[PDB]
């Protein structure tokens, strides 16, 4: 499985 592609850009809601 692999679901580390969505948060890779959603986690940007902090510094950038």
């Amino acid at each position: 499985e692999k679901f580390r592609r969505y948060l890779s850009v959603f986690f940007r809601k902090h510094i950038t």
